[PDB]
């Protein structure tokens, strides 16, 4: 009753392991979890390895701080207030570079 | 492998379930969930899809996506920095009342 | 009931995983990691998803996409990228290739 090891015919585990503190679930082919309020998730780091894609499909994504990507591509508008500085590169609007490297 | 089965109806209709012969955990009819942690937590799957009819906030310093964003509309409310070539089409590229295209 | 029909745990490290059908509450509680791996995908479909993560959370992914709007605090483009549509800058200087484009 103080304990979770399952393994099932397909070879997915599922454990906790309470000496390190990890739960584990391994495995699957697929997980899907519907609720009708809301998913949190309190921990300092998360990690999302998907070789394929994330997709947030959702009115808004709030970013609280700082977002990080290696290339964006913003489909149809957008507002940026602040200082925002632009280099390396080239900033064109409309086949106009503004400031030509 | 082992011969586990799992199959949890909850009083409530929620229920948890794990379907071997497609390798497929459902979690069905539950009002939260949560996970509180000190360490991390991680998830290694080709595909994440998050369908959230309010809102996704991620409440840190930094997300960081190793290569590619895509969104629709884009809001930056404190600032920030763009590096490589950056090229805007299909509308006005405004700053502070000007477009810039027409500068 | 006698059947499979609750969820309860307590590890002898604090851990709780457990299932509230009161409240109908699925909670993970007191532990250091946790993952999942698949092979296929993971779904959630909820109204209202929250990650209060005080370090950093990372999408090591060819691609993030939100299919809507995206807020955020500060922006960092590290490689390059498009934008379609109106694009409206205020509240600062946007700068290229350290000259200011337009002051206010």
């Amino acid at each position: 009753s103080d304990a979770l090891h399952i393994r099932f015919p397909d070879g997915a585990v599922i454990e906790y392991e309470p000496e390190t503190s990890a739960l584990t679930v391994s495995g699957i082919k697929t997980a899907s979890v519907t609720a009708s309020g809301s998913v949190t998730a309190t921990v300092p780091v998360v990690m999302v390895k998907a070789s394929t894609r994330v997709t947030l499909d959702t009115p808004e994504v709030v970013c609280t701080n700082r977002l990080i990507t290696g290339t964006l591509e913003v489909q149809k508008g957008g507002t940026m207030r602040g200082n925002i500085e632009h280099t390396g590169g080239e900033l064109s609007s409309n086949g106009k570079v503004l400031h030509t490297l």
